C-alpha cells in the first residue's frame, strides 16, 4: 500500500486507480478530496497488489493525475 498526496478535490478511486494502473495492478484506492461530502482531506490513498508494480510508481514521484502532482508514500 502506499500513501497519494495532491489529490483533486474532484478526483476518485478509479482515475487514480487507473493513473496508477500504468505501474502494476491495484487491489485498492481511496481518495479523501470528497467536494460534495466536504470530506475532501486534500489526498488519497493506493494500494497495489504486487511489490513490483509499487516500486516501481515509487521510482519516479514526478506524478501528475487530475492535472496535479502527488506525493506516492509507503502509506
Amino acid at each position: 500500500k502506499m500513501f497519494i498526496g495532491g489529490l483533486s478535490w474532484d478526483t476518485t478511486k478509479k482515475d487514480l486507480k487507473d493513473y496508477f494502473s500504468k505501474f502494476g495492478e491495484v487491489v485498492d484506492c481511496t481518495l479523501k478530496l470528497d467536494p460534495i461530502t466536504g470530506r475532501s482531506r486534500g489526498f488519497g490513498f493506493v494500494l497495489f497488489k504486487e511489490s513490483e508494480s509499487v516500486d516501481k510508481v515509487m521510482d519516479q514521484k514526478e506524478h501528475k493525475l487530475n492535472g496535479k502532482v502527488i506525493d506516492p508514500k509507503r502509506a
